[PDB]
């Protein structure tokens, strides 16, 4: 799918930062396509910040002018409320009622109108002073947002309940559904396998899934693969390994507004 950057004031720009990498891809609305435009390794040894000036400076497709840029957080600091209980005057506190506080952290939310719920989010400061300048009207969403989307919609075929896992390098993120319905959003720590199945199974026991009846669709960073899925088929029967196997939150982002 060529890009004509000439072309890209008629284009969408999405980004994805997480400390496992940031990737970018730009989206045609004229002829209907995306394009992974590039992926980049980020350095550990160095802050988020430092790596977004570092692929700034470096990236001459990143500061040409786009329709619109979408900023996606891919980050265990976020919280997930029904709408309904939800106040915007509330969000700092509810957040910081559940994630340890951090000054230099700008805590902003998402509204899933259609889900009725909530994401409420934290974003480094500093990164987003520096996406601020770069994009002045740029949206910010935490990668729940898209996910869920996604995922709800997903969840409507057939007649079991749902358990979404995005696996991430230090952290897997999951997203639990009854026809749609959203039951639950949260994201755990864990770097292996057995800190891994210990939250899927604690999530499974919490929300009573039925271990013959219900399944688990997971995506992402699937180290250690075979380990992971024996023990987890030990108690779930209905165990996958979604497809597409990773980057699914840009193909979630795509099929949304």
């Amino acid at each position: 799918g060529m890009i004509d950057f000439t072309k890209s004031k008629q284009y969408t720009l999405s980004i994805r930062l997480s400390t496992d990498g940031f990737s970018f891809s730009i989206y045609n609305p004229i002829n209907d396509n995306s394009q992974s435009l590039f992926e980049k390794e980020v350095d550990t040894s160095l802050s988020l910040t430092a790596n977004l000036k570092n692929v700034f400076h470096e990236s001459d497709f990143l500061s040409y002018s786009y329709k619109r840029v979408n900023i996606m957080i891919a980050s265990k600091r976020f919280t997930m409320i029904p709408l309904e209980l939800f106040e915007e005057e509330q969000a700092e506190l509810l957040f910081y009622h559940n994630h340890q506080k951090r000054e230099n952290e700008i805590v902003m939310y998402n509204i899933l109108k259609k889900n009725n719920v909530v994401i409420i989010f934290g974003i480094d400061k500093s990164t987003y002073t520096f996406l601020n300048e770069q994009y002045p009207e740029a949206r910010f969403y935490s990668q729940s947002t898209p996910l869920i989307e996604y995922f709800s919609i997903k969840s409507r075929l057939g007649n079991s309940k749902k358990m979404y896992a995005s696996v991430r390098k230090d952290a897997i993120d999951i997203y639990c559904f009854e026809r749609g319905q959203l039951l639950l959003a949260n994201s755990f720590e864990c770097m292996q396998t057995e800190d891994r199945i210990y939250y899927l199974l604690y999530v499974w026991k919490q929300l009573e899934f039925n271990q013959e009846r219900d399944e688990l669709h997971l995506t992402g960073t699937l180290s250690d693969k075979e380990t992971l899925m024996n023990e987890l088929k030990k108690f779930i029967l209905q165990v996958f390994i979604m497809n597409p196997a990773n980057n699914i939150d840009m193909q979630a982002l795509l099929t949304c507004e």
